């Protein structure tokens, strides 16, 4: 099998690997499509620290066809996808012709999706949906008020804007780059605020948001919390602005606000399948037709460098 | 009507007040029982800053009999209770023979409770129940693991221990005073930890709690969050240790943890009635027989001074 292998000598190169070297697992998948998520781009370039164990095949997402299975519920030829579970990080992942994983980690290809579309959605889309579902579990409906999405030009934020807009919510996108203002309104944002206004905050500010999907954390998350309506919910899933959360208890104890953390890496199979079904029903068709860059494994190093310095618009997909 | 009136000249004295001076409201209640909550004790002594508007009648909780009503659903002679809504803080409250309030603020005396028992429970008990209900809304059940209660010797924490224990949970009480260790085990705590161990924390610590009810905030709340099991929920309702919350996004984004804020002051009527019904079904009988100090209005100043320096064990009730 061909695979982009990361070694610490980080040298990223395409290599031929014996089937016996694949990690332990009861399902082997013939990968047809993977991706270069931001996590994968850091991994490949040697920046960040998402990878402790080498050698490593990156790709936190993949989709393709089941080759072999000892897991009763998966059969040869069945299309499946996978995101998360440490795959591409501490377990050989998607940037390879084959991946061996636990069956509990896979998702049966939902009706209405295929391998390519599933990788277009990705971890980013999966996470966005889980955030939207969190808002719904908290009772946040379209009639309750405006929903703010932070880091709205990134994968997660962008998809959250379209999901929310499709579902009837009035969305306010928060973006740091003035160059995305127009694109975000195309997706469904009624207004766009700069990230610079979401910095220092008092413990409580004027109540403006019914709900929020935050991808940035740090001070932006702190500001949004102090701006939450009574009984509002923030779904938090990222740390692009910093991993700390310098907030107070006041939104919580005086405004009954819920901070619901949303992990995508280890989400249980039931919740996970539920989210993929929801993505099929709620993602508009215009979301799938977006231009994606398809690359071979051998181009992943150069394209990884481009994604890091920010030279790419939209999805980089890997056709394997 | 007789009333303990606070004036800023804070002079706390019992005075005779004309009915015409009562604040706007469509229900007048003949108060039979009120309380000295900690908020009321600060107010009376002139310490803290819970009161901006003078003159003021304190007492955030009261229960008694409806005198007059323009609200269709309340009739003369009907027993009712009230907690919160700013009553006793910015609206004349319970330490008086009469209180005039909005009907939306009152609770019809639930079956199985009376005025005295309702004031024994109090804001503290009402808050505890809302915390327990938050844990349940988050899917936290007895089989999921240990529940930690912080500030467990205070009103809220103490009641939460008994509610949780009655409902089948394994409870760990966290108390700062070594002098409450024995009392807390009587209530239902399987073990008792010192508050000193709940200080500095890494972003993520070993997973030990299925759920948590926090009354302290600040660093204790931060520690508890980093100790939450995957998918766990903390119900946060206090600030005894500080109003800030120096935590990170890591429990949230990597462990799917919910921080559910619990406000008692403005909780909607439906939720509120629901909580009082739950308190009747889940509070053990041994909870009501606890020794309470009954005082007249004229003793409230001296007893307020005792509650502030901590000289009183259990409830101070005001018989009006």
């Amino acid at each position: 099998l061909q695979a982009l292998l990361l070694e610490q000598q980080t040298l990223a190169s395409v290599q031929t690997l014996d089937e016996s070297r694949l990690p332990e697992g009861d399902v082997t998948v013939d990968v047809h499509w993977s991706s270069l998520n931001y996590k994968d781009a850091l991994a490949i370039t040697g920046k960040g620290k998402i990878i402790r164990n080498f050698p490593m095949i990156p790709g936190i997402d993949f989709a393709g066809t089941v080759r072999t299975s000892e897991d009763p519920r998966f059969h040869a030829g069945q299309e499946v996808l996978l995101t998360g579970w440490g795959v591409g990080e501490n377990h050989w992942g998607g940037l390879a012709e084959q991946a061996r994983v636990k069956g509990d980690w896979l998702v049966a290809m939902p009706q209405g999706l295929d391998a390519r579309k599933a990788m277009i959605i990705g971890t980013a889309g999966f996470t966005a949906m889980l955030c939207v579902m969190a808002l719904e579990d908290a009772g946040v409906r379209p009639q309750d008020g405006e929903i703010v999405v932070t880091g709205a030009s990134g994968g997660v934020g962008s998809t959250a804007v379209a999901l929310l807009h499709k579902l009837g919510y009035q969305v306010v996108a928060v973006s740091g780059r003035e160059s995305t203002h127009e694109y975000l309104k195309s997706l469904g944002a009624s207004r766009v605020l700069p990230r610079d206004e979401f910095a220092e905050s008092r413990p409580l500010e004027k109540q403006v948001w019914a709900g929020a999907i935050d991808t940035v954390g740090d001070k932006v998350l702190a500001k949004v919390l102090a701006q939450m309506n009574y009984g509002g919910c923030v779904a938090a899933c990222g740390l692009a602005g910093g991993f700390t959360l310098p907030t107070t208890v006041m939104p919580f104890i005086l405004r009954n606000v819920r901070l619901q953390g949303v992990d995508s890496v280890m989400t249980p199979p039931e919740r996970r399948a539920q989210a993929w079904q929801r993505l099929v029903a709620d993602l508009p068709e215009s979301f799938y037709t977006q231009a994606a860059k398809e690359i071979s494994l051998s181009e992943a190093p150069n394209f990884a460098e481009a994604i890091i310095n920010n030279q790419i618009q939209g999805r980089t997909l890997v056709k394997v």
